[PDB]
């Protein structure tokens, strides 16, 4: 399914957006929890790139969440952990933004960003959580001069700017953490 990051409208300028030779799909867990399980669930989630195997390497997401929702560290304090997508990137880092979102970065000296999990981490649902209730976790984009929102090559090259065009004007799937629906 075709669609933009949440936030601000991407800028592609007088690039043939739809002729990207690369065109990156993000996407987000799409959880369903049980109205059992739901209160006080933390839950497991992932961002994941298809489409872009071999063909980037320098990324800047923030990811944002419904505010009722709460990030969980781990153990070791880490906000997220880099999964096998990312594997030979060689820098990555996960860090604070807001209170309901944070920001993810990765490098590297060749393109050698792979397909698969790129980032999981931890949300918890609220204690009120009832049959029914959605809470969005999304990719959002907007212009920056620091931290600034990627996804693109080493070069940074017309296949760099499109495929990153490509990524935030029609390659973002939405996820989000919802709890059953009473059956009858």
């Amino acid at each position: 399914a075709m669609g933009p990051a949440a936030g601000q409208a991407y800028d592609a300028g007088n690039l043939d957006v739809a002729s990207s030779p690369v065109k990156p799909t993000l996407s987000i867990t799409k959880k369903t929890l049980t109205a059992a399980e739901a209160p006080n669930a933390k839950v497991t989630m992932e961002l994941s790139v298809e489409g872009a195997a071999d063909k980037y390497a320098a990324t800047g997401l923030h990811i944002q969440f419904d505010p009722k929702l709460k990030l969980i560290p781990d153990e070791d304090g880490a906000l997220a952990t880099a999964g096998r997508a990312a594997r030979l990137l060689e820098l990555k880092k996960a860090e604070a933004d807001t209170d309901n979102s944070f920001f993810t970065a990765t490098g590297s000296s060749t393109n050698n960003g792979k397909d698969g999990v790129l980032w999981s981490f931890v949300l918890q649902v609220p204690a009120d959580a009832q049959p029914g209730d959605k809470y969005d976790v999304q990719v959002a984009y907007q212009s920056r001069t620091t931290n600034e929102d990627l996804f693109t090559n080493v070069k940074k090259d017309e296949e760099g700017l499109l495929m990153q065009a490509w990524t935030f004007t029609q390659g973002i799937e939405q996820g989000y953490i919802q709890v059953e629906s009473t059956t009858s």
